[PDB]
């Protein structure tokens, strides 16, 4: 019936002087717009019909041509920048906004995913959507007492809409409606469907992407608990954004990392360090980089939960950028602990695997490294042991890398060779 129709009839239809027709021909754009190999999203923007599918979405008296124009615009909308940019500017997003209230569901979910592609286009159209007024009528489609009535589709596709409101930078999401979100994510953020809590995580993700302002309007909810149950989950696309949320919050003050800690996250991680996935076990390391760089108490928390032994794993062997993850954890442990927490760390066999990784042709983990050897001779001087360490490093090769270091192109880590080399080495 409508199956395959050239643009050229749908044309014909649209421009007919029959509201039957019209429908005929929407519904034949949306199934072309709708196919998988190549929809020809452009040829239909060329022959003007946004405006057209744009005037159809206020046509209360005929829901069946709303709905069809709508799900058209939404295949578009999600196409290029370009093709989003083309529906924003017929108009579309008012018109979309007073079909949230809509009294058909299959029409407001329309709306709803319409809403979160243009949204999630960029900072400039996510901020546009808001000015237009789209929060409230959003939230209130959540407003009921229990989240298990609703339909499920209808419920992830609000979820993934509400996250794109929360998703990109300069700017960031306006305060004011990251406080006015909050509260829905927050409870989005218990309910028991997969997909809800992935997109729920990924929203906290954004939001905690930041300064420690933006962080702290997120930890004053309460969420880093059930954050934190979140990165235990067996599902991977779970534990993918809240392994980002928690690895955010960390780069936080002391007292946001604090949290994280006293909610139980480090004891997730000895999992999480030897993850199958490669880009979890590089977010967790990253994540100890920054709890390693926190106070000697927290240094503390780390080596009681034995995470030590962990990390001396993951810098033997892992991804090479999760080695460097590792190697930044190294130094911030060796630049914040206690003489004790430094010699604890070269007992659990830190050394040699720090000296392997002087071979890496990758100039700014070589200084890492560097870095992290002084401040283990450092301890070693408070304690006349700077020799025994010495040989150690020597045992294992590691002059043989140092003394190379030395040659090698870069300013720093001639410089921080030679004293090395002069100042521990006879
Ligand atoms: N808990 C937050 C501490 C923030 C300040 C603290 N940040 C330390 C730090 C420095 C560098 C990294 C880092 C650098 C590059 C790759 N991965 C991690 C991670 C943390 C510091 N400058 O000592």
């Amino acid at each position: 019936g409508t199956v395959n129709w050239s643009v050229e009839d749908i044309v014909k239809g649209i421009n007919s002087n029959n509201l039957e027709s019209q429908l005929q021909a929407t519904q034949a754009a949306r199934k072309l717009l709708s196919r998988e190999k190549q929809p020809p999203i452009d040829n239909i923007i060329r022959a003007g019909l946004i405006p057209k599918f744009v005037s159809f979405l206020g046509k209360t008296d005929c829901s069946p041509i709303q709905f069809e124009s709508a799900w058209a615009l939404t295949n578009i909308a999600s196409g290029t920048s370009e093709q989003t940019k083309a529906v924003v500017d017929g108009g579309a997003i008012p018109a979309f906004i007073s079909l949230l209230a809509s009294p058909h569901a299959h029409i407001s979910e329309q709306a709803v995913w319409a809403l979160g592609n243009i949204a999630g286009d960029g900072s400039a159209f996510r901020d546009l959507v808001i000015k237009h007024g789209a929060i409230d009528p959003l939230l209130a489609l959540l407003a009921v007492p229990d989240l298990s009535t609703l339909a499920c589709g209808y419920l992830r596709n609000l979820t993934w809409t509400l996250s794109n409101l929360c998703r990109n930078k300069n700017p960031a999401p306006p305060l004011d409606a990251v406080e006015q979100i909050l509260p829905t994510l927050v409870r989005l953020l218990h309910h028991n469907d997969p997909e809800v809590l992935a997109d729920s995580c990924w929203a906290i993700s954004y939001l905690t992407d930041g300064p420690n302002e933006r962080i702290e309007m997120v930890v004053k909810k309460g969420v880093v608990p059930q954050l934190v149950k979140l990165l235990g989950a067996t599902e991977l696309p779970i534990v993918t954004p809240a392994l980002r949320a928690i690895g955010n919050i960390v780069t936080g003050t002391d007292e946001q990392t604090q949290k994280v800690i006293d909610a139980g996250a480090l004891a997730v991680f000895p999992s999480l360090l030897t993850n199958p996935k490669t880009n979890i076990q590089k977010e967790a390391t990253w994540t100890m980089s920054n709890i390693t760089a926190g106070r000697q108490d927290q240094i503390q928390q780390v080596v009681n939960h034995g995470l030590v032994p962990f990390l001396v794993g993951v810098l033997s062997k892992a991804d090479f950028k999760t080695q460097k993850e590792a190697a930044w954890a190294i130094t911030n442990y060796t630049s914040g602990g206690t003489v004790e927490q430094i010699v604890y760390l070269v007992h659990c066999g830190i050394i040699e695997p720090l000296m392997n990784l002087l071979s890496a042709k990758d100039t700014k983990i070589i200084q890492v490294i560097l870095d992290a050897i002084s401040n283990i001779f450092q301890a070693a001087e408070k304690l006349g042991e700077t020799e025994k360490l010495s040989i150690m490093i020597e045992e294992c090769g590691g002059l043989d890398k140092i003394e190379a270091l030395q040659r090698h192109e870069n300013e720093s880590v001639y410089k921080a060779s030679l004293n090395l080399i002069e100042k521990y080495f006879s």
